């Protein structure tokens, strides 16, 4: 998903998703110790720091490669072969975000937690779990994409409490896995013989560009209520991990 601005959704998926995760927490009031939504808030510019670095410097972003930003769960790869994928990086980042949180490091804690769930973020994006690129044919779909889902996105807010409390072990790679998994599987609803052909003569004609939008707009709603779930979860998880108890 898309990270243009460190601080405004407008051209931020991920911080997006993010913030409509904190509201659902916000929103839950059975289970969630609000505190935990304070102390986000209190930390905010170090969250979204570490939102935004994991796509703009090394080594999160792995050169300019991106390769830390994919994993495929059918075989555990990202799209280059041996480099590092999104499910052990996530996980990397979730734990050292802990440890800081342990050792009242806040600022040190949050932006790693930030860059968590980034990663997170991403494997919930069809084309991120199936290794496919900018450069994936038809080449420049997969930017293009994410920036129209920006344009979208506030039509698919998850509005109630209701987010995946203990959906997978205590194991952040599970989640991470998780996620992929499901989003994999909703590939197709985006990429296809149909979005490839219309994206391509989109070029020509404003006609196809609105015919490829519309198609992956349903799936693409789909994904992002998953996300905002999943991420709300995946948050509950670090804080019951690392919150004491
Ligand atoms: C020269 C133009 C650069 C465009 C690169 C791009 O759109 O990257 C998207 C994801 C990046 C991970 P993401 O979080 O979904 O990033 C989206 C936003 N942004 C690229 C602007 C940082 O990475 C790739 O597809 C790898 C191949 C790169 C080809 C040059
Ligand atoms: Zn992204
Ligand atoms: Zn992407
Ligand atoms: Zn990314």
């Amino acid at each position: 998903w898309s990270a243009e601005d460190k601080h405004k959704e407008g051209v931020n998926s991920h911080l997006w998703i993010v913030n409509r995760a904190i509201d659902i927490m916000s929103r839950n009031t059975t289970l969630v110790k609000q505190d935990r939504v304070a102390q986000l808030n209190e930390w905010r510019t170090e969250l979204e720091n570490g939102i935004y670095a994991a796509n703009y410097e090394n080594p999160y972003y792995d050169n300019s490669t991106f390769a830390s930003h994919f994993y495929d769960p059918d075989n555990g790869k990202t799209y280059i072969p041996f480099a590092k994928q999104a499910k052990e990086t996530g996980a990397k980042y979730f734990k050292l975000a802990g440890e800081s949180y342990k050792n009242k490091d806040m600022k040190q804690a949050f932006f790693y937690l930030g860059l968590s769930l980034h990663y997170l973020g991403d494997v919930n994006q069809p084309m991120h779990a199936a290794n496919f690129t900018n450069l994936s044919y038809p080449q420049g779909f997969h930017s293009k994409y994410e920036n129209f889902v920006d344009t979208i996105k506030d039509n698919y807010k998850v509005t109630d409490g209701n987010g995946y409390w203990n959906w997978k072990g205590t194991n952040p790679e599970e989640w991470i896995h998780g996620a992929a998994v499901v989003a994999k599987q909703d590939y197709s609803g985006i990429v296809n013989d149909n979005t490839k052909d219309w994206f391509v003569k989109a070029a020509v004609s404003q006609e196809y560009a609105d015919k490829w939008r519309a198609e992956v707009t349903p799936m693409t709603g789909k994904r992002l209520m998953d996300a905002q779930r999943v991420t709300a979860g995946y948050i509950q998880l670090w804080f019951d991990t690392y919150g004491d108890r």
